[PDB]
């Protein structure tokens, strides 16, 4: 598991393509995110209709959700839910003719990873351990 920016970009591109717009770690994360959205279906649907994205509320919407998600700490499932949440935000932004928000969201996700998730990820064997646990 190399660069966080690359992980974020490859993830967002996939989520957007699935909705008609535009390495083992990238594939494992993709598969995990699709599994998460299927298992927690009501949470997924509730999140998708509770963003109410506008040009000047997207930053605040991202901050409030990511704070609640990791309030009690970090684990692999919560990191998967964080990528899925980023995906939902990007898809809604493109759907609402606010596609430059995708670049802002990608930056907020990369910054959150580098600054607030990096220590946990490193202390738990990095993305390689995520692949050892959940990959092929
Ligand atoms: C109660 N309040 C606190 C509510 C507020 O909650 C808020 C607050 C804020 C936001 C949101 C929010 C709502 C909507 C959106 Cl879109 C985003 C976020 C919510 C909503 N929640 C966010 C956190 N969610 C969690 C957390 C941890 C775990 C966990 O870790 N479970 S697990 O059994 O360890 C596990 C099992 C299998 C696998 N992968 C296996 C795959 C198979 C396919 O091939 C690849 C590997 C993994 N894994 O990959 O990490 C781990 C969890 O469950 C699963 C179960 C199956 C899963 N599948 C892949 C991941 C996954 C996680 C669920 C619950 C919902």
């Amino acid at each position: 598991g190399y660069d966080n920016r690359e992980i974020v970009m490859k993830y967002i591109h996939y989520k957007l393509s699935q909705r008609g717009y535009e390495e083992v770690v990238h594939l494992t994360l993709r598969q995990a995110g699709d599994d998460f959205s299927r298992r927690y279906r009501r949470d997924f649907a509730e999140m998708s209709s509770q963003l109410h994205l506008t040009p000047f509320t997207a930053r605040g919407r991202f901050a409030t959700v990511v704070e609640e998600l990791f309030r009690d700490g970090v684990n692999w499932g919560r990191i998967v839910a964080f990528f899925e949440f980023g995906g939902v935000m990007c898809v809604e932004s493109v759907n609402r003719e606010m596609s430059p928000l995708v670049d802002n969201i990608a930056l907020w996700m990369t910054e959150y990873l580098n600054r607030h998730l990096h220590t946990w990820i490193q202390d738990n064997g990095g993305w390689d351990a995520f692949v050892e646990l959940y990959g092929p």
